């Protein structure tokens, strides 16, 4: 497609929503290829990542950790306006794993405080894909400070299973998983810093242990629990997109399954089925499709259970509806 | 319907200790059945290495791992779980094969002196982890040995990707356990009077994400020496492998995984000709192999530090005739 | 085949080349089955693995870490002459994951200094496969000292995608990824030793933490950057073989993709497609096929970014050609 051809394509401006929600889209593409426009301001901000009050200086695309999910269709163009406000102290950029060239866009989007840039790429491959910050020489520090999210490049025809049957979800959630490396004092208590750069040396030491102090969903321990639990109903079809930009994870729906799981995240790779626990390598996104059959509380976890229940990587689903005794029943309740 | 489920046959099955598996048929015998199992949970001090290191283990049916239960797709598994009054802790069970109530965990919380009976329909074919999961103390029970697996065979037995039958002559269940044993200032592993005394010290070790031991069948060397698994040349063997908490990467040294259901799910077509497969923590996998050479094999987690320094190494002793076409020493070690 | 049948097959002596290059070979088999002869001399040598002058006592098959890629076709015989020179101090051997019996050949190739052996095995299974040293009682030590490489057993008809279309590479590269465990003194400086055995006790202690001090490609930090950057051009099809004999890795071509990825490394298992980041478990090799579409510098990494950019696991590709503005364009360059 020539420059003139692309200029004639229709533009749609998308308003992003905060994870774990996803902006309005259609599963099946409406019309021909479009240039889909997004804007994100990068915020360097203090975030609290557990109930004790532990804080991190985060790099937060659109002001959240993870950054928001951008959704386009195959052969659309994604056109991102990225802004680094003058209140920030560091240079930032963006690497789209969905994109082709210039280190995923990273080499073309280095913006100092008070600068902006507009990057356009053709989303040639269908799937979910990580994006993250990657300033040369400081790449892992920015990513494990929360500077990451994902996009979904839907097939123009929507999702299908491995054999041509249409899969249509009723709702979608995006779970970004973040490994944090928080320095401690000699008493074992987490340290606080005045500016991001003050934490650098101490944080690099922790990073080198390859052992996160915290592993969280949506930026904090318990962020997707309580009144922030994800919800569904018996019979409802849900797609769960999960990303990890730096470190392996193994998602599991406690009480459910992944009926179809694109564990590599790429829709031209047929999904695994009937999954108990799937595996997403660091630097990737995956997606899992499930139809709820039972009501009640579910936990969605990284099934290294230490990571889930000691380090923070557990969310809840609240599910409404009628219990199915054929699928499961307590023949004898706990009794003497 | 309600009448139809109640009229299905009930069948009690006697369990056996890993790595062996109780009696079953690969192709389902009859229509759907309710397969009944009973397991008593034993809290017991087990020795896990050659230095006398102890762990207060949670042992479904008296073993780490708990035994393999085997049913067919659309059978019901009906487990009676018993927690004797001599135990100190509440326990329960989460079947990854099951649907609802946190895998059954929500319905099976039994204090010492209690029992429960859980039924679920095995709707999905594959091998699946089960483990204890008391709310608020889930990892502690699991890394204390409270885990095993089940196999839900397709009603028509196993098949390859093109649909030809795969029929094993024997089956072994290897449960892999990451343990996190506290050490004192001098580097000696600590011992405790009761399970709860170890809790605080153990969680500290757990948070390093670095096991002190990684073992098969509950201890370093449990499946080596005189306890090696066996086969013969020409024999087809299915090896079911589970890890309820932590990744592993099985490898049969001297062999391969001819077909590997690496995700453990039989509606997902098996990978083939595998050197080393990968099972994420929280899952089981299964590998089918036909032995072609006699001799000693090692079956390991192929992080070789985990295998040979931390304990995740088993043996197969295989009888039969050596095949010089497949391998031959042209010139033996010589100066 | 009988012993007589094998004796009658053509012999072909191959001359090995150092990683990341691969010796001359045909993708499609030239003729019927042959016995492909290789020779390698094991060298115990010091290698410097970072810019702080950190040393490892390496076990180098053919003088390199990793050892070289050996290439045959399915149902050929690989015949290795392995030589342990008198100048070495330790017994060594070799286990081919591609082979069947005697612990991959390890039980038949145990050679003290001043000894040699010849092993022949039938390459019955197509794929990329680890090989490594494994002296009973000292296995992990030899492997994490650099005693590993890989082979490729091509299908006789070359590579194909999942539907039987031919996949033919113009270039091939072999990246061996190595986890090292280097002891430190009490002030954090890496220790040096005058003999391999002198470092055993100290090294075993570090190995037991399951935390490498270094994770590198081709034996050292930056080994595959600068004078040793891999090269390609726009339009060229490139196969990247990647091995890790002891520890998981998650390769990613920054700016690119794995168009087809045999993540398990086995060619009768259909490849994944459109991959961002693939996964190779410790003890295995994998392979990725990609057609370059953009020029410039790509980084090729283990996408645990701490492992890539703090511990050493990053390579570069230098790619010539014309930039493609359809696939990617800077609409607005970084600016106030
Ligand atoms: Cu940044
Ligand atoms: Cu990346
Ligand atoms: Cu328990
Ligand atoms: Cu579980
Ligand atoms: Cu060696
Ligand atoms: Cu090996």
């Amino acid at each position: 497609a020539t420059a003139a051809e692309i200029a004639a394509l229709p533009r749609q401006k998308v308003e992003l929503v905060d994870p774990p929600f996803v902006h309005a889209h259609s599963q099946v593409a409406e019309g021909g290829p479009k240039v889909v426009e997004f804007t994100m301001v990068i915020e360097e901000k203090k975030i609290v990542i557990d109930d004790a009050g532990t804080e991190v200086h985060a790099m937060a695309f659109n002001g959240t950790v993870p950054g928001p999910l951008m959704v386009v269709h195959q052969d659309d163009y994604l056109e991102l306006t990225l802004i680094n406000p003058e209140t920030n102290t560091l240079m930032h950029n963006i690497d789209f794993h969905a994109a082709t060239g210039a280190l995923g866009g990273g080499g073309l989007t280095e913006i100092n405080p008070g600068e902006k840039t507009i990057l356009r790429f053709k989303a040639t491959k269908p799937g979910v894909f990580v994006y993250h910050c990657a300033p040369p020489g400081m790449v892992p520090w920015h990513v494990v400070s929360g500077g990451n999210g994902a996009i979904m490049v839907l097939p123009r025809e929507g999702l299908h299973d491995g054999k041509g049957k249409a899969l249509t979800y009723d709702k979608i959630y995006y779970v970004g998983e973040q490994d944090f490396y928080v320095p401690r004092d000699e008493n074992g208590k987490y340290k606080k810093y005045e500016a991001p750069g003050d934490a650098y040396e101490d944080t690099v030491k922790v990073m080198r242990t390859l052992t996160p102090t915290h592993v969280v969903f949506n930026g904090a321990v318990g962020a997707l629990t309580g009144d922030k639990a994800m919800t569904a109903a018996v019979g409802e079809k849900v797609l769960i997109v999960h990303s990890q930009a730096n470190r392996d994870t193994r998602p599991h729906l406690i009480g459910g399954h992944g009926d179809y799981v694109w564990a590599t995240g790429k829709f031209n790779t047929p999904p695994d089925v009937d999954q108990e626990t799937w595996f997403i390598p660091g630097g990737a996104a995956g997606a899992a499709f499930y139809t709820f059959q039972q009501p009640g509380i579910y936990a969605y976890v990284n099934h290294n259970l230490i990571e889930a229940f000691e380090l923070g990587a557990a969310a809840h689903f609240k599910v409404t509806g009628e219990w199915n005794d054929d699928l499961m029943t307590s023949v004898l309740a706990p009794s003497g």
